[PDB]
């Protein structure tokens, strides 16, 4: 198991533009496309970032490579994150990828602002910083994937996963 396994267990494979949990349009495995309600700009946004006129449907191999750039762009923001370099820094690679499935689905302001929870994993209270991560719209909201990553968080296994 790694952080692209994970992130293709959490996240599905659909190759036509579909709406995520948030009612968003997405394609791939968890390509956010756009939070615009309008297909168009759906499908620009999906035209742009493959370079070519899609329709709205894309290869496994494209998905795939779109995937590749979105886990780099999660780590990438996690590096340059005043809030998150030191948290991800103190970590184990199991609970790095933990952080960065975070920082996929929520955006790296989004995961930044988890300021009580960050700490208590940079001290390392792995049940503590659990309990509090659970205190969340993101858990409300996705309970079943939060409770994976949580769980991530909170042995440094991936119990969840197999
Ligand atoms: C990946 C790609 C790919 O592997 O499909 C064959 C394409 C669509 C060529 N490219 O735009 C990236 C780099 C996204
Ligand atoms: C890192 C990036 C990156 O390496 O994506 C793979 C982008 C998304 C270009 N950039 O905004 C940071 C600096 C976060």
């Amino acid at each position: 198991m790694n952080i692209f396994e994970m992130l293709r267990i959490d996240e599905g494979l659909r190759l036509k533009i579909y709406k995520d949990t948030e009612g968003y349009y997405t394609i791939g495995i968890g390509h956010l496309l756009t939070k615009s309600p309008s297909l168009n700009a759906a499908k620009s946004e999906l035209d742009k970032a493959i370079g070519r006129n899609t329709n709205g449907v894309i290869t496994k191999d494209e998905a795939e490579c779109l995937f590749n750039q979105d886990v780099d762009a999660a780590v990438c923001g996690i590096l340059r994150n005043a809030k998150l370099k030191p948290v991800y820094d103190s970590l184990d690679a199991v609970r790095r990828a933990a952080l960065i499935n975070m920082v996929f689905q929520m955006g790296e302001t989004g995961v930044a602002g988890f300021t009580n929870s960050l700490r208590m994993l940079q001290q390392k209270r792995w049940d503590e910083a659990a309990v509090n991560l659970a205190k969340s719209r993101w858990y409300n909201q996705t309970p079943n994937r939060a409770k994976r990553v949580i769980t991530t968080f909170r042995t440094g296994t991936w119990d969840a996963y197999k």
